[PDB]
């Protein structure tokens, strides 16, 4: 229902975002518009470098030379097709994010309830095995403030929904 679809939409939204400001493109009026209300004005260097094993600044170092495959393994998993981009890359992740909550609408809507289960309790995983760690650690802006409060919110929704 709504909460599902409002998700689906802010992971692909703020995967699309982060893609064009990565590569120091404009960003078109439709995902302006969805996010507004605030800044667009991040240094592509910056976005560059927002990846779990640069941001998570107290990862173990022998992880950190093996975090971007861990991640590799991880969408592989999941069938997922992992971008020209690090798989570390918070525009990775949220398209990954993406994917999965897109899943999770074919499967309710087909009301296979084994299959749900099991592609939320993937979600609440790479939440908080991966993309919260990542969020917590990002410098403070108004977008990146935005999706740390989104993520969190999301960890807790679906904690509570698995339990
Ligand atoms: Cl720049």
């Amino acid at each position: 229902g709504a909460m599902t679809i409002g998700r689906a939409k802010v992971y692909a939204t703020l995967s699309k975002i982060f893609y064009h400001l990565f590569y120091d493109e404009a960003i078109p009026k439709d995902c302006r518009e969805i996010i507004e209300k605030i800044d667009f004005n991040l240094r592509s260097v910056l976005v560059r470098e927002l990846r779990g094993s640069v941001l998570i600044k107290d990862m173990p170092q022998s992880l950190a030379e093996v975090y971007e495959s861990v991640m590799k393994d991880f969408y592989e998993r999941y069938g997922f097709q992992a971008s020209e981009l690090h798989a570390d890359h918070i525009a990775v992740e949220l398209a990954f994010m993406s994917k999965l909550v897109e899943r999770e609408i074919s499967l309710a809507q087909q009301m296979k309830e084994e299959e749900l289960y099991k592609i939320r309790a993937a979600q609440h995983r790479f939440i908080k095995a991966h993309l919260q760690p990542l969020v917590k650690n990002l410098p403070s802006a108004p977008l990146l403030n935005f999706v740390r409060d989104f993520v969190r919110e999301d960890a807790k929704y679906l904690y509570s929904s698995l339990v």
